[PDB]
RNA sequence: UACCUGGUUGAUCCUGCCAGUAGCAUAUGCUUGUCUCAAAGAUUAAGCCAUGCAUGUCUAAGUACGCACGGCCGGUACAGUG
């Protein structure tokens, strides 16, 4: 299941300017950006014993 | 430039120290147009201190839901500045 998807998202409604939402930043996130660094580090241990 | 002048005796020479003389430091006095460098609360009290300042710091790359601002496109977690 998506934790993306559940995100508590917060209001914003002050008055002279457009009424928006914000949503946090989700640490702890599995995203390829952290895979391709987890496979950046094995790939150093293969040159390393190679 | 390895230089001298004077002072004891009625007069001569001498030992001898002193005064003058030149440099360096500090202080001070009087005077003082221009320009270039430039020391400067050590000496006496490592005495005592009003006030202000003398050490802070962010990149693409630790943490951003402060609308403090700010475009989307709209379920697009997070634009970006901060």
């Amino acid at each position: 299941d998506d934790v993306r998807q559940y995100v508590v998202r917060k209001p914003l409604n002050k008055e002279g300017k457009k009424p928006r939402t914000k949503a946090p930043k989700i640490q702890r996130l599995v995203t390829p950006r952290v895979l391709q660094h987890k496979r950046r580090r094995i790939a150093l241990k293969k040159q390393r014993t190679k």
